[PDB]
């Protein structure tokens, strides 16, 4: 079977729609997500036209192999989608209504700059290649675009699922390609990060700051170095669920800042001890008393600067 | 083959049944489980009717390709089920009895609020999309719903496998859809959590509390900070088997509370030392003696409040 | 093709045999193992009977599609087996001899009560569902049951591969189902657990007991708390390769007992220090001297009691 | 269908092209990457030639089964590629234009000598085996070689995708083989390694160096040994994402050098203490004062030597 | 299609050959490897004889389904190989030349006794089962056995790929089976183990030995116990990439020996302290001075004995 012939020289319009049934496995490190959806396609094939009077039927059902069907592919998929044809219906005028249910692993890049208080626009790119006989063009049937209310993406809030109605028309391997952009806007559920990562990091940092109320170097060394090891465990835990980015992320900047604060607290502990041994405890006492205010104040200010730069 | 024609304008009833053979791989983090079951379907096709006296046969066996079979799908599956047709039997009145054995990975959300003392209702949603010729509606044959006695879901107790007999009939993309809810009620075997997680956390907490019977700051710092590191290892171990939730879980609340208790014990250890250095051991002794009772009492009370709020 | 018709009303006997070629991937946590084997089936089909004089052949080879073959499935499999028909042969009396080679992931529950000194009976359940026309029942051809000498299951000793000759016949959805139990008896190679887990745990426990020959609280705290952290690493390492059981395992009981011993050694270290500070070293010396004998003696006795209860 | 017959004894030229749509999952440890691309093939089949005026059509479309197609394979793939034929077009002279879209996991070795400041040349080898009737030879159509602007390989910069135009024609099992080398030049985005690995390693090293301003052996031991444990954590974290190489890598050399520096700092700490105990603090003070300059200077010089040897 | 009939009563010889294209993923823990190779088969089928004058061609090409092909399987594979037929060429006498390219995961046991300085002989077992009509026997065509020069197995050196030319013809389930052994001799690239595992273990052991130059029990306890924890991390790292063996491995023996050395160093540290407290520093000094020589000497001797016993 060849494509439908044109009445004049107009392109063949394939109306499309994606109805999301499931959205799962958003892998941040892999920058992929899995989707289970309906793909609806509609186009006119005059060769399939019939008179409902002489036929006795108002609609005709067909098998995919019996008629011409446009080769629609997804651009940003790992492997070709797994699809199952649900229905193919032809109306008297020859308007074909195709419906399939598919599952696919989608490759969509993520911006981790504001992580874990980030939002993303996931893309699903639909494409059709033109044939020598005629130019095939994609369109969006907005009445056939949507998502199930039960669609839950673990650790994310689904804001909207819309399509950019105008296709991207360009040449690829000496043939025209029509590309539609389906956009799934999501925002991260940051809740869990506060009691599980943010607050534990602060607690161990505040424990390291008790060294500013102690003159015992041996105890101070234990306090700062042991809390540093606990911080390193949290840093490793955090960075393992993120890919390596060529830019600084919000969490990355915080982690880096905390390393500086631990390093400076070691300098203070070292300086205070050196002075006490040099029989200068009065000078050490002045530094330690200043540190009690300076460290929390500089920590709060540095965080305000960071939050400002990132948000 | 087209669907059976109606005698009057009634919808076509497809009687369904699921008999669980196996239940395995309940992934908490992924909120998925694997199922191996029988799917039984039954409907009337008058075109397949015969005389049992003339035909000499009481039943006729058919191949799937030879007759019309409703397209039944699962809503909450990763990929389409892997099915093998076991039998297709037609009775003289034309009643078709279809049986297949399938395996599928089911997506079902879990409520971790009461974890690890939680119970879940896992769902298996059966669906049929109506055709242009006629409306297809689902029903439950309770005599064909059940589970194998040997069905074991590692770390869970299987309470019941029932079906909500009334289908959810709704319009989806200008066609009727008939959905059935099969519910598998399970409860977590919390046993192991007590000797492996709960009791070890308490032991290391009680070890940190020996600092209330010591005046040695250096030893106290070692006790509280080393036990905190051991607690962090347990917290990481626990939270790795749970997904990130937009709500507080029972275990999460306990873990958070323990962080506060460790932080307050550091404050006590710090305060006691500051007083001893300031030549005020009498005041420190009063605080340390109070801490010996206050810490276990406040720990027990806070746990009673938490258990009350969650259960 | 329909099943062979009965001479009288007798059920159709399908003789079976499983010859193990490979046994691999015994996953304890998943309670699954992978098998690669031959499945032999044999039954009489009188419609296939012939005269070897007239036909000039003593055996007839057939393609699966050409003749009736019983639908044999495995009960306890993740997904349906991956099978390849090797041969189908018919003798003059109509005795069919079928042979296939298959691979399958088998779900078989394990008893971890005596771990790592445990033995298991892995099961492979063959099943057949009776048809409308006649009742099918399974049997064991013992001459066709066996295993290759090279069959190695990493970390296990293979004791025997036998079949329970009488099937477990029963009704499932108003049809006879004939079930055969193939049992693979295995025992764990416990060797490695001794130098890798058992002896390291004892060494670090004995190191913690050197605190009974020291009066230095700061050193004692370091000894007991550092060895506890090392023990926690071994406990995590051990429990990660085991599933969560609703019963106590031998290793679990040992791990729990060691936690008590560490907790009691902290109590001793704390008590000894409190007395020395209270200017009572004579009383502390009596306790520490008693501990030197009491701890190893109670440890040995508690282990004898545990080994007795579990073995 | 047999291959096209030669006009004279010339080999059959199959013009090739690869257009990269997606590049993902560059696994360093596995030395593999996943590719989703277009494979274009073009060759002359005179049997397929036609008159454009007589046939009325300027281009004829064919199904793969209808015509002869060369068996093209990839040399360095895990499994055979997953391909979907997009188009097959024949021009009047019999020039066939084939296009498929494929996905494949490519095995390509990596040079980790300069890691994480390394660049790689990933290879995709195209191969054809000659037939008994005629010799098949490969060629590159440069107009059909390229990549999508959006092609992003996480943690890498894509420099170029070119093909070595001269094929490697060699005998293999008494038949000609024609191999083409497609080269994807990439360079690692080293950014993240600086704040996440390099700077943390330096901070903990500088903390260990505060022992050169302390006379307290107990504190010094804690400083050097605790920071060594933190370094071991980073070394394990680093080496887990790299395969075991039969050569030294840049990161490996740095890690080894840091071990020496920690070992030498322990020697210093030990020597200083031995002298103080031997009532020689003047000699110890000379060594510790020298160490304050010697350690950072030798560290900087050793790093300059290493960077010179590796770059 | 049935097998070729014999001219006399001779068995049918199937000449074989394996040409390795790729060797990857040698999993030590799983005792598997992945292979991508050519499988060449050759046998005579007189029924396929043709006159090249009448057929117009000197060599016939066939589709697998069109002619009789021996059922060749691999014994030691996880699942049946993934194969793609490259060519089937029949010459006028009826000599068939079959070629396929396959990928398979091979199960081959490994001897870890000399790990990481071990060598292995990986096996690929080819098998054919005889039919009812005639006995099938395998042979090796040495001109069709080999490997690609580029064949790289990460972390291994490939020594040779040869075949044991004499098949193992044996009875299995009342039929002849003909088995060929293809042996891939490999040796481990031990390089990386020296700077990454061996030397770090020695450095931390030497750090623990600085306790023999210290009289400070609290510092000594910190030194020996902290380095023991670092050693435990290396032991876990090492043992995780090895399966549980029912024998002692070279690395296992070293790891066990190091535990003894750490345990004995704790005994020394404990004894030395007990004597100093008992006002006997002269006796302690004699033990500590002896330990400075005894520990490195006994360590070197024990390693010579171990290397001798294993190599
Ligand atoms: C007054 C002392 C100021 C110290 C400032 C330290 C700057 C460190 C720069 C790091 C650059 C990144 C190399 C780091 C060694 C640790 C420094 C020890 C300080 C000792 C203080 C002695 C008190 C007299
Ligand atoms: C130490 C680390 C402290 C982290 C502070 C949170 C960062 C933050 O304040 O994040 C802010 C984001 C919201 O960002 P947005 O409004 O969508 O940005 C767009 C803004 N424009 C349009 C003006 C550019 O989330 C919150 O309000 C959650 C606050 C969590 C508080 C954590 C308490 C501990
Ligand atoms: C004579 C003292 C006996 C101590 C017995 C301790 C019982 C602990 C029960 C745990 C139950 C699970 C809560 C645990 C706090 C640590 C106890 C510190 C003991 C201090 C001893 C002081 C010596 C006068
Ligand atoms: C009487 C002392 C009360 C201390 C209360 C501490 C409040 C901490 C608030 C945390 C906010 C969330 C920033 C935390 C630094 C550690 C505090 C050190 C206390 C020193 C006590 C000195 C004794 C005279
Ligand atoms: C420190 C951490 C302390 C944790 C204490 C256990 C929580 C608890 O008491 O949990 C309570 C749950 C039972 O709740 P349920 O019957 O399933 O809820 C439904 C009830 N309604 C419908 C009335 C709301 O489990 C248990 O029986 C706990 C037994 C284990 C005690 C472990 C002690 C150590
Ligand atoms: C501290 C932890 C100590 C662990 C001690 C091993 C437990 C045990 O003694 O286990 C016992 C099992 C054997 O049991 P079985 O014969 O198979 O039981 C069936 C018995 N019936 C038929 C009578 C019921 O292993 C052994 O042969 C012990 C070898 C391990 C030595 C440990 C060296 C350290
Ligand atoms: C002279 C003392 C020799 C010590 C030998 C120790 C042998 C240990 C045997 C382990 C068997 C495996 C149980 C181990 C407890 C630690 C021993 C503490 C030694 C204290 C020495 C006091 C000096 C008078
Ligand atoms: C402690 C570890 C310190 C590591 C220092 C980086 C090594 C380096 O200086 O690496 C050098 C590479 C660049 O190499 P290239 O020019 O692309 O090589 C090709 C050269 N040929 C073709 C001429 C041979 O990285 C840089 O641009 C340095 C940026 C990293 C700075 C890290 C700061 C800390
Ligand atoms: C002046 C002392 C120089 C020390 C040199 C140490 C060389 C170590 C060689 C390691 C080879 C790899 C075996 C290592 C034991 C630690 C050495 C303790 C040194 C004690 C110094 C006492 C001061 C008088
Ligand atoms: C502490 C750990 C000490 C490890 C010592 C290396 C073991 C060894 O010397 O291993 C020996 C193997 C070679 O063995 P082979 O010749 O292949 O065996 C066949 C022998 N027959 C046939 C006679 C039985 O490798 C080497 O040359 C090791 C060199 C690396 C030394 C690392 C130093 C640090
Ligand atoms: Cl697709
Ligand atoms: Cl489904
Ligand atoms: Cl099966
Ligand atoms: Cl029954
Ligand atoms: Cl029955
Ligand atoms: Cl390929
Ligand atoms: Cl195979
Ligand atoms: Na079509
Ligand atoms: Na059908
Ligand atoms: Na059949
Ligand atoms: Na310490
Ligand atoms: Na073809
Ligand atoms: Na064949």
């Amino acid at each position: 079977v060849s494509p439908p012939p044109p009445i004049a020289d107009e392109p063949l319009t394939v109306n499309t729609g994606i109805y999301l049934i499931e959205c799962y496995s958003l892998d941040d490190k892999a920058e992929t997500f899995k989707v289970n959806a309906f793909l609806s396609l509609s186009w006119k094939d005059r060769r399939l036209a019939f008179d409902p009077v002489r036929s006795g039927v108002r609609v005709k059902t067909y098998e995919p192999e019996a008629i011409w069907i446009p080769e629609i592919r997804f651009v940003n998929v790992e492997n070709a989608r797994d699809a199952d044809v649900v229905d193919i219906s032809v109306s008297p005028d020859g308007t074909v209504q195709y419906l399939e249910r598919f599952s696919a692993r989608v490759l969509s890049p993520l911006d981790f700059r504001r992580y874990p208080f980030d939002s993303q626009t996931l893309h699903i790119y639909l494409i059709v290649r033109s044939v020598d006989t005629r130019n095939i063009v994609l369109a969006v049937d907005l009445e056939k675009v949507g998502k199930n209310d039960d669609v839950f993406l673990t650790g994310w809030d689904i804001e909207s699922f819309t399509a950019v109605v105008k296709p991207a028309n360009f040449a690829l391997e000496d043939r025209l390609e029509s590309k539609l952009d389906y956009q799934l806007r999501i925002s991260r559920q940051y809740f869990s990060y506060i009691p599980n990562i943010i607050l534990p990091m602060l607690f161990i940092l505040f424990i390291s700051w008790t060294a500013f109320w102690s003159t015992s170097y041996e105890a101070n060394v234990t306090l700062v170095v042991s809390t540093l090891i606990a911080q390193i465990a949290f840093n490793i835990l955090v960075e393992t669920n993120l890919p390596k980015t060529p830019y600084m992320t919000y969490t990355g900047a915080i982690i880096f800042m905390i390393y500086l604060f631990y390093f400076v607290a070691v300098i203070e502990v070292t300086v205070q001890h050196y002075l006490k041994v040099e029989s200068q405890p009065a000078r050490a006492a002045s530094i330690t008393r200043a540190s009690r205010i300076a460290f929390p104040v500089v920590f709060l200010l540095a965080n305000i600067i960071l939050a400002f730069l990132f948000f």
